[PDB]
């Protein structure tokens, strides 16, 4: 297939070369404001291609988007000094809506997976601009929260990610939810499993839930950014449209009317195919979780609202 | 890794063929009764490996399985004109111990998979002649049926067979249990999630269990025999050895008390890693799947008392 | 893609089992004049498919090859007692011829690799009854026996097969020609490498020529026949055709002049890719390879005479 | 496996995030002097672990190195204003030769390859400090050269780069020698098969040559470094001791006396197995090609003299 990148900064660069590795590209286009930066990441992508597969990789302008079958966007600005949250969303929100415009105009049957942060903030700008189906643009969302989550429990557990079922939905930050009353381990109930399982009990259950939320912190204090994790969940994601494989991910979609949240583009299970988004899985949140879902949809409305409202 | 064939026929040679393309062994030792079966198979899979991994294949005998990680039994005898099941089964049960005394004293250290039919009732009569750790020596069991029907399933309401989940445990026969009660898709209750789907409904959950129980019967009614499907299930169990997964399978294991189960060889959810058998997960049947289960390890119990009582 | 078997004997079983498990078809027709054992060998790896690509695998009649992207020949009748070699060829040769109009009439835009042994007499009846493009018929020739002869001198040597090269031309049989005068270890001419190499002599090539000739008849006359090494060789021929890799195979190609030999198909280094055969390489012979070429080229038109001359 | 990672700027984390896709280790320990950051990628390839295969990734100190398979060298510092190529490769001279007692002391077992630029001098100053193996310690030299060359070829010709054959030996810059004397395609000699080939002709053979050896210029110019390309051919490099492949590669090495060039670290033909080097293939060079490489050899030991000669 054919795929655009929107944004070559630590992120872009990072998932075109394991969508490289990967071999899911034909013909792969690196749109960067920096043409220059673009060009020599695509030069030096294709001085590696005699060891993966046969690609078409070039740094390239809007109109090649033509024929896309994917475009990604990781595009976006960096925090001024004396910057405020507000105004660089606002700037960062500017980007999308430019973004979209033009992809919209050259690619309008492609499907676009934002992932710049806030996502869930920054994909409805996005959708909303473009004027694209709901179903075909969205974000990376909580689908790297949730894979880490599972795995940390079934290395813990003695047991293959494959067996371990848990979704963390909500907005992709700090008041994501991890819905425990569904988690499992075979199918029977993460509370049995995990008192039968030596290092699991729950006060390392609730560490798992905060060493996944911190993640981002965590690498961003040490190394200022992060982009390989990230990078390998995009090509996950674009690995089950590739196929048409029809797995459950909790991506950033925008919803009509989910649990009574509404209007917002936030993340919960929902099937990727090559077609993008099919079926929503509507969740069965115990109390607890059903507040906490709608607090995270009201954190992520207000933010929406602010931004909506200071370039009015 | 090394493994050991015991037993060419249609199955064997068809898992060795698979095996071999997997790229699972090292060296491969071919045993049969009929050597010159045997070396004809191994000159013809030694011929087709400029196509796949390098291995040492050869046709052996006993001696030779010394060093194997894993021993594969595919042996067994075909029923004669006039003879009775119950006959048929004292033939297979004493080929099964024969073999046992001579994997005991070469290979006391591999892992075996028994295959050949009845599985559950021959496993527990090879199992018990060999006199090795239960946590190594199993039978494939319901592997495949339950695969089978979480695939039949997916398929059906537009999933990916890894968002289905379903156990069919007990004789990897006709009195299988495909239990229900803790079936799911996305974590939701098969039946909320079943009638959302709409090719799905009570009637259809019905022919898939019916379709899966029989799938064997129909294919060796047209063919003679089935070898395809459980070659490719052995190649799948020998797989979660080779990376140390501990990946949840219902292989057919020696069970010292399980719901009331006791001493016999049956299928149950169990996690299998490089070691063998480690956990061993035990359901929470409802009222109906406990009495099934509970029958099922009654009629291999008669079955494996009736042939106990038949030679001696 | 998909894909087409017709002839389901041995070799076209064990070609569909490869196929399947290498992922290349999205849909399998496999047609067989026995359609019961066809429907039991369909049902056999419908069974198996929750260990491999999903794939619509199902036996059917010749108006299903119609969008066949590629159709493979392994239908044949066995010799009957007391049955000459020419008689056989002549039933065999009517095989092909039926097969042919069928598959022109169906599937007039598929590539058709033809594998039944006489393999370029039979190809050449083939083509010439179904009056397709000879760039997208043909028959899979030397390629098994090319790789073989690679793989003994690089294992022997302390190389990866990859840095052998050599070429077996000609029938596919008793009279093949291993092109001695343009092999090479390391680009290295196998002469100097030869004897630079421990495990190499004079005497020990003839013996890997000799080993590969034979390797067939050896299988043969312990079980009977030939069809996994075929089966690995015809996926690999696929695999070239699926991502279209231009890779140099020395297939049975139908030949206008080559060196002197003419109208005929027969075995020589050409590519194949997306569309089928695109170039024939024409190799620099020796005198003595040349001679032996022209020789195999005769023995193949004198074949082909005797049988066009014996159903007139 | 286990492999150690010293320096991990551009190219060392971009191998780092490669050989997690490939899945080669097993443990990985990050050795850089700014510990900060080696700590937040470590961090950052373990939140990505979820959708690769299990690895021990964290960021160590040289006593880690205890039982490393491979140790990959990608450790330097940047030329200083002002600072003179000599002084810049005295001090990155010096570099190696610390790492090199370090990884002799701690990982006396392993197998090193050298990737910092010059790599041919670099190796050669850490083989001599180190006192290891000259079959064990390696640099990567021109192996990612030789395959543009081959690719670039292979593409414009039609041809699958399997079966172009072309090596660049020498210094692995300014002064590489692509030896087209044993150049071929399908075994045919590069000038036939090159005057066959439409986009093909001497002016363009001479501009890969070119296109192949300023290939790092060109992405330097436009984003300050290569690190992509050659993460990619240090995968390719430890794929082959993985597997235990013996495939033929240019890297620089240790050369007592090849073809009269003597005491230095150059590329040539070297077969690589889980050992580390093996064979040296000894290539028939032309009287140009003889020269050429000859005052390679010699660029190289003056360096090698001049800065041996100003730290002392
Ligand atoms: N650690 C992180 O990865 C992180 C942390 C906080 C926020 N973010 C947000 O997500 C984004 C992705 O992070 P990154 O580290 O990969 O970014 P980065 O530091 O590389 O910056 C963005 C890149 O996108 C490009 N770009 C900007 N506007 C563009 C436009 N209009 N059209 C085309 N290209 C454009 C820039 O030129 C730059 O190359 C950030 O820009 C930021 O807003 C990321
Ligand atoms: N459709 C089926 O696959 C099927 C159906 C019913 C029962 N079974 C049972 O499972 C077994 C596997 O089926 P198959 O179709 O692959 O078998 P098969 O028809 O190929 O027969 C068994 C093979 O095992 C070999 N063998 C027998 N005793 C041996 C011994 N003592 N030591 C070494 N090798 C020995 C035989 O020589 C023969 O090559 C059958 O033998 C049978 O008892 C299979
Ligand atoms: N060892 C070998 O593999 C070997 C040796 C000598 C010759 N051959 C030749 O190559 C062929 C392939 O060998 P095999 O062992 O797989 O064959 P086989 O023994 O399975 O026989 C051929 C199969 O092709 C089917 N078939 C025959 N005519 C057909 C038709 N008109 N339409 C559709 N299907 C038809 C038959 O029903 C049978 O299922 C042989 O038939 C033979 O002529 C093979
Ligand atoms: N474009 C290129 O990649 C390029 C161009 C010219 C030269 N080089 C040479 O090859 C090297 C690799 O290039 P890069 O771009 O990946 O480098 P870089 O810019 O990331 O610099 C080197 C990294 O190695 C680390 N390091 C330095 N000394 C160390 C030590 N003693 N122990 C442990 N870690 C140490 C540094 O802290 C830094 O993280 C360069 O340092 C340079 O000497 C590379
Ligand atoms: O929209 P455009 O300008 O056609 O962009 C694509 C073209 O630019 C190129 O990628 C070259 O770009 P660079 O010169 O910047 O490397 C061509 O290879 C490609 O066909
Ligand atoms: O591992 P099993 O046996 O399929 O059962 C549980 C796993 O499947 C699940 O439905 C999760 O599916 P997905 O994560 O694909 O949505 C949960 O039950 C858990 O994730
Ligand atoms: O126990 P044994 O007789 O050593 O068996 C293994 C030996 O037999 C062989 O497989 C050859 O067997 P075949 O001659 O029957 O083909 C050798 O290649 C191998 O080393
Ligand atoms: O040319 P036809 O008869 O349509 O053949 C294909 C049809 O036959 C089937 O394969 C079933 O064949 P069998 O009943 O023989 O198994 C269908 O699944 C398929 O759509
Ligand atoms: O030589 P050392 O200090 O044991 O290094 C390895 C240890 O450091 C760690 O990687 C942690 O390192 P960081 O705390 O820097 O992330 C442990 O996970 C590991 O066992
Ligand atoms: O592609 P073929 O037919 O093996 O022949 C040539 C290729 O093999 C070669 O020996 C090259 O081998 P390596 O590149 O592995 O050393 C050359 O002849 C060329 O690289």
């Amino acid at each position: 297939m054919k795929i655009g990148i929107v944004g070559l900064g630590r992120v872009g660069s990072s998932t075109a070369f394991a969508l490289l590795m990967k071999g899911f590209a034909r013909e792969m286009v690196l749109i960067d404001v920096d043409k220059k930066r673009a060009e020599g990441d695509a030069l030096d992508l294709i001085h590696g291609t005699p060891f993966t597969r046969r690609a078409n990789i070039y740094a390239g302008d809007y109109a090649d988007l033509k024929g896309s079958d994917v475009v990604i966007v990781a595009a976006g600005v960096p925090q001024k000094p004396g910057e405020t949250r507000l105004q660089l969303l606002g700037r960062n929100a500017r980007v999308m809506k430019e973004i979209a415009r033009n992809v919209s105009k050259y690619a309008p049957d492609s499907i676009v997976i934002v992932v710049t942060n806030p996502v869930d903030v920054l994909t409805y700008f996005f959708l909303k601009e473009s004027g694209m189906d709901p179903r075909k643009v969205f974000g990376s969302g909580t689908v790297l929260d949730t894979a880490r989550l599972r795995t940390l429990i079934a290395q813990h557990c003695g047991f293959s990610p494959r067996s371990v079922h848990v979704y963390v939905i909500g907005e992709h930050g700090d008041s994501e939810v991890p819905v425990w009353s569904g988690a499992m381990i075979g199918g029977i109930p993460l509370q049995n499993m995990c008192q039968v399982c030596q290092k699991c009990d729950s006060k390392i259950l609730e560490n798992f839930a905060e060493k996944t939320k911190r993640a981002a912190y965590e690498i961003i204090e040490r190394k200022g950014a992060t982009h390989y994790a990230i990078a390998l969940a995009v090509a996950d994601i674009v690995e089950s449209i590739f196929f048409d494989e029809k797995r459950v991910l909790t991506l950033s979609v925008y919803l009509e009317d989910y649990l009574g949240v509404k209007d917002l583009c936030i993340s919960v299970p929902v099937t990727l195919g090559k077609h993008g988004v099919e079926r929503i899985l509507e969740l069965n949140l115990n109390e607890e979780e059903l507040e906490a879902f709608r607090k995270s949809a009201s954190i992520l409305k207000n933010a929406i609202n602010e931004i909506t409202a200071e370039e009015n």
